[PDB]
């Protein structure tokens, strides 16, 4: 079972991807929580590539990772990867007049309750798309 949520991130999707994809981009977002940064992101970004995102906690109390393997790479337009945790997460960067359409459709893990982790990856992907606009990444500039 698939859950599927979308952001309209008013940037070029070379951008958007980039910091999706680049693992010092990666270090400041993907931990929702501020009391979170990721210290570190081993991203093997080929079609068969692993991924690792370890997060840690403000005051080293405690940490979190996020392992895995990209099942697919469509770049920059699509990133189709499964979890340690086997949800099957698929994201769609699609182009569009207002920026780009992020579509993220991940599968629900049987464990943890389905709208608690649409929750938990629409704060991910907020956190992102804040990223997103906190770091700028403006490639549109009025020329003069």
């Amino acid at each position: 079972m698939k859950i599927s949520i979308e952001a309209h991130i008013e940037q070029e999707i070379e951008a958007v991807w980039w910091a999706w994809n680049d693992p010092d981009c990666i270090a400041r977002w993907n931990a929702a929580s501020s009391d979170w940064h990721t210290t570190g992101s081993r991203v093997d970004l080929v079609v068969g590539g692993r991924f690792c995102h370890h997060m840690a906690a403000k005051d080293g109390s405690a940490g979190f990772d996020f392992t895995g393997t990209f099942t697919r790479v469509e770049a920059p337009t699509r990133l189709s990867f499964v979890m340690d945790d086997g949800r099957e997460v698929d994201v769609q960067f699609a182009s569009e007049p207002g920026g780009t359409w992020v579509q993220e459709t991940f599968d629900a893990e049987t464990s943890h309750t389905p709208a608690q982790q649409q929750a938990g990856w629409q704060g991910i992907l907020d956190n992102f798309k804040r990223y997103v606009e906190a770091a700028g990444l403006e490639h549109h500039h009025h020329h003069h």
